[PDB]
DNA sequence: TCGGCTTCGCGCA
DNA sequence: TGCGCGAAGCCGAT
């Protein structure tokens, strides 16, 4: 449909139909940004090819309930600075509030849409989302990979066991997806207050706020400002000053050595894409830039592609069929210790070094990418199956981290778990073959107690 | 029917 | 710290 700086291989027609002569009504929900973004875009080259604007529409649904302040108003301050930068290019946006499946219907009928377009997400509630409008509308209706450089479902056609089984197909694929974006066109025709609906989540999530002893949050607000400005501005930094010491020091918490661009990959507000793209161009240490590289393309879009295979990618059932023979086996060993997740999620643990991981968690919303491993694997070693662990994981993962609720840590933590896309270890009690990390493993590795002392 | 697996632990310069 | 090896199951190039 239309456009010369435009792969059609990144949009795929989720329901056929007459065109309508309304305005072409991009549906955001993952890509949160104006800026390097392919659905936005090819919701614009529609808009221009039938003479008719573009409009962005959001839907605030309730799933903020299960979450806490730190992701509702990291997620609302960078929607206030989105919708500054749509207006500027004549883009007005419609921010909803309920179930997707309802709303967006109701929008396409009311404001006479034409043609339908939103970005791609594998999580099950999204596809759920997407089988309710197709039911409620009667218009074309598109979807944009504009998450990943290569498109979900062009990668790979099916769930991939290993990095190294991925890692050819997603370079063999670069020389053609990986490409400069081009500029947002503002509009030809122009035709609920966001402070209003951050007012109402905050205090309907007042109380179950992650408080200290004298009543006083845990969570420190001051670490990543949210935006697409400040978004570019932390990958500008980490192209100066940490690309290059990147490849020695990315498993030293001690240092902050990271990108720390997850939470604004997350929300979508800086697309992966342009990080690689400025990342390729970058003169820095080979070694660094190939370790950096492997994490924001294979590992992240494997992740879409472990979820968008695998509907089950949150349960016992997506583990590979070696780690569920060994891990049921070990069912009725004794376990050290057995905690529950009230214990795990205060950090009440004979491990300082696991409190002192759940303590950063806890405080600045992004525990490092090293003690991850470690803090969910002895989730495994301190509960009482195999499902509690899994359970525990995910609940502490996607309340607490900024970039939770994510493919990523679905896959992070089904890697850490039950060994999907690694491989099997020496044989242990408990956690049976699955791979094992110590708290002596770690002292050797960095300075574990400066890691414990920065965080009580 | 081999070769090599993200990110492992461990012994040894 | 940096390096080589161990312990393990399996994909995929043939
Ligand atoms: C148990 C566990 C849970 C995790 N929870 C999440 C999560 O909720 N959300 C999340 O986005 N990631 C999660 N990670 C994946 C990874 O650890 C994070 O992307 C990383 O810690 C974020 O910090 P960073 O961007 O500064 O890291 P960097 O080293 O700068 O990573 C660069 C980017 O590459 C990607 N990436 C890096 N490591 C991985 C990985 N192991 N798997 C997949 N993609 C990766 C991310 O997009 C990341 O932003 C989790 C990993 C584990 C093992």
């Amino acid at each position: 449909p239309r456009g010369s700086h435009m792969n059609p291989k990144r949009i795929r027609a989720l329901k056929s139909g007459k065109q309508g002569d309304g305005p072409v009504v991009y549906w955001m929900s993952r890509d949160q940004r104006a800026e390097d973004n392919w659905a936005l875009l090819f919701s614009r080259a529609i808009a221009k090819e039938a003479n008719v604007p573009v409009v962005v529409v959001f839907c605030l649904t309730d799933e903020f309930l299960e979450a806490g302040i730190r992701q509702y108003e990291f997620m609302l301050k960078g929607l206030q600075e989105l919708e500054v930068s749509l207006s500027r290019k004549k883009i007005p946006s419609f921010f909803l509030r309920g179930d997707p499946g309802e709303k967006i219907s109701r929008f396409v009928k009311d404001y006479n849409a034409g043609t339908l377009v939103t970005d791609f997400s594998p999580l099950r509630i999204k596809n759920q989302w997407i089988e309710k409008v197709i039911s409620g509308i009667s218009i074309p209706f598109f979807e944009v990979d504009a998450h990943n450089v290569v498109p979900c479902w062009e990668a790979s056609q099916k769930h991939e066991y290993a990095a190294h089984t991925f890692r050819p197909k997603l370079y063999a694929l670069l020389p053609e997806f990986l490409e400069e974006f081009p500029e947002l066109e503002p509009n030809s025709v122009t035709p609920e207050t966001l402070s209003d609906v951050l007012e109402t989540g905050v205090k309907a999530l007042l109380p179950e706020r992650a408080l200290l002893k004298n009543k006083d949050p845990l969570f420190e607000p001051w670490h990543f400002e949210p935006g697409e400005k400040a978004a570019k501005k932390v990958m500008e930094s980490f192209i100066a000053d940490r690309l290059d010491s990147y490849g020695a020091l990315r498993n030293d918490p001690t240092k902050n050595m990271l990108s720390n661009l997850s939470p604004y990959l997350h929300f979508g507000q800086i697309s992966s894409q342009r990080v690689v793209l400025e990342v390729e161009k970058a003169e820095s240490n080979p070694g660094s830039k190939k370790a950096f590289l492997d994490e924001i393309l294979i590992w992240k879009e494997i992740s879409d592609n472990f979820c968008y295979y695998n509907p089950g990618y949150d349960g016992f059932e997506s583990f590979p069929s070696w780690a569920k023979e060994s891990l049921n086996a070990h069912r009725n060993d004794v376990r050290s210790h057995i905690y529950t997740l009230e214990e795990f999620e205060a950090g009440k643990t004979h491990d300082p070094l696991w409190n002192a991981s759940q303590m950063e968690l806890l405080s600045t919303g992004k525990m490092h990418g090293y003690t991850r491993m470690y803090w969910a694997k002895k989730i495994l070693e301190w509960s009482e199956s195999p499902e509690k662990a899994l359970e525990i994981a995910i609940c502490l993962n996607d309340r607490y981290e900024l970039d939770g609720r994510d493919p990523n840590g679905y896959a992070g933590i089904a890697w850490s778990i039950g060994g999907v896309h690694d491989r099997a270890w020496g044989e242990r009690e408990v956690t049976g073959k699955i791979r094992y990390m110590s708290y002596e493993g770690c002292k050797r590795k960095f300075d574990v107690k400066l890691y414990i002392e920065k965080y009580s």
